[PDB]
């Protein structure tokens, strides 16, 4: 039926430092609005399956 | 940078009628156990960019 249960980040504000652990889930924006907490345009989920 | 504007559909209860149109989102359960809107364990968001 296919897996969808591994996930991986996609966006980020900068590179991360060796030794790092992310685990941060917010909406990340990618352009000049706000997104408030809203999976929209210009507006995506930071992890993708 | 990549554009991930363009977004179709995943997951279904069944398969859609000549000239159907689907808009409606909404958290697919993709096995015995309920999601209540989570991106979780076997709960999967309908849309994919």
């Amino acid at each position: 039926g296919g897996n969808y249960n591994y996930r991986y980040r996609l966006f980020r504000k900068s590179n991360l430092k060796p030794f790092e652990r992310d685990i941060s889930t917010e909406i990340y924006q990618a352009g000049s609005t706000p997104c408030n907490g809203v999976q929209g345009f210009n507006c995506y989920f930071p992890l993708q399956s």
